């Protein structure tokens, strides 16, 4: 439960 | 700072 909503931001990196 | 450790998994989505 550290904190945010989730570990970074979206899903993946850049877009594919 | 809802829970977890950012916002997502990564940053961006797939892959770059």
């Amino acid at each position: 439960v550290g904190a945010x909503a989730x570990v970074x931001w979206x899903w993946x990196w850049x877009w594919x």
